[PDB]
């Protein structure tokens, strides 16, 4: 009859979710890199030079977040900021580094998060993911 | 293909949460209230009494989480700490009159929020989603 919130998509997402950044965090070496900051190398490793807003736009990651992690990123020299108003961003040499050093575990995380899913499963999730995020 | 952050299964997961959360906090009418903070509330309206790990375990949100939603939902007085039975060392939280209310309250909007998560999944398609998460968050 009533609400249980446990069997609610919303929910199910969260899980899905923060069982995905555990993942991430056994499978990195030693804490070199939180999903935030190594999401934000990545766009910045695809895109070049971005914005502030470029970079929420490329990753999904509240402006006060991205701020913060480029914060962090700047202090361990992995990437660089220039000006009036408006900043630009870069990858520093170490930056791509990282990332590069990096690209090998992240798809060994892709497979665990993938999970017990079959591959028509796989397909089916990506596909409705895609599908809820667009619409 | 080369390795895109913005293809993989973890980003979507990213993006899907995200919508649902902004869902969450345009359609909630207590704009105090979190998803964590309401999800918690429903966990001790199902469940009774309960320890900080019993939360966790219930809800799945991380300890850290659970501790900050407790001592918020603490201070709103939506929630009541008192001494295990078994354990006068160890703590238990429990649902107030208001926290009941609150939970109750809330319940139709946190249902419309589910229907806005949908969104335009057909009848099949909201089937699939929530079995693929369940059996993705198991093993």
């Amino acid at each position: 009859g009533p609400y249980h919130f446990s069997e609610q998509v919303g929910h199910l997402l969260r899980r899905a979710y923060q069982r995905h950044v555990a993942i991430f965090q056994q499978t990195i070496p030693d804490s070199k890199l939180t999903a935030a900051q190594f999401v934000v190398l990545c766009a910045l490793r695809d895109q070049g030079a971005c914005s502030l807003v470029d970079v929420v736009k490329a990753t999904a990651i509240d402006q006060a977040t991205v701020r913060g992690v480029i914060e962090r990123l700047k202090a361990r020299k992995l990437l660089a900021v220039s000006h009036r108003r408006k900043v630009l961003v870069t990858l520093t040499p170490d930056g791509r580094a990282l990332v590069e050093e990096m690209v090998p575990f992240a798809e060994q995380i892709t497979q665990s998060t993938f999970g017990g899913l079959n591959p028509a499963e796989r397909v089916a999730i990506v596909y409705l993911l895609r599908k809820m995020s667009d619409a």
